[PDB]
């Protein structure tokens, strides 16, 4: 298994029709997954299933610039299960990124930070057991 926190480089940052792959396992009494799509310290896209927030379970999205975090985008669907193993793909398309979680369409968030090829690492962490990272051109 992969280390978590995991931090996976993508060189020359990401492009439309790069497809990113994560394969893991959700632990038992999970709490938290975060993937941050990072441009330096700023984080392009944050991706955060909590399995617990007021006792619901939410995706939140958001970018963080200067230290900052921006206006959350909240998805209610709500496709990880606790103990489960997941497939999230990622695909990076000209006005957003596509998120879709074991095959099925999740969720788009629209590009704010605008310099994709500066956008040069992908962390993972939360708790998950991580079995693959990886990315291709589709
Ligand atoms: C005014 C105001 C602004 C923000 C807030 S809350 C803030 O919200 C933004 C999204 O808008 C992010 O989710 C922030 N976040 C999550 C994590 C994180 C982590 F640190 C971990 F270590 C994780 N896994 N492991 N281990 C993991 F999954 C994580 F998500 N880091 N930062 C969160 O603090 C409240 C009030």
């Amino acid at each position: 298994p992969l280390i978590v926190p995991y931090n996976l480089p993508l060189p020359g940052g990401v492009v439309p029709r790069m497809l990113i792959t994560i394969l893991g396992t959700v632990k038992p009494n999970a709490n938290r997954i975060a993937l941050d799509f990072q441009r330096g310290n700023d984080v392009a896209f944050h991706f955060n299933p909590r399995f617990n927030e007021n006792n619901r379970r939410v995706i939140v999205c958001n970018t963080k610039l200067d230290n900052n975090w921006g206006r959350e985008e909240r998805q209610s669907v709500f496709p990880f299960e606790s103990g489960k193993p997941f497939k999230i793909q990622v695909l990076v398309e000209p006005d957003h990124f596509k998120v879709a979680v074991n095959d099925a369409h999740l969720l788009q968030y629209n590009h704010r930070v605008k310099k994709l090829n500066e956008i040069s690492k992908l962390g993972i962490s939360g708790d998950i057991d991580l079995t693959s990272a990886s990315y291709t051109m589709i």
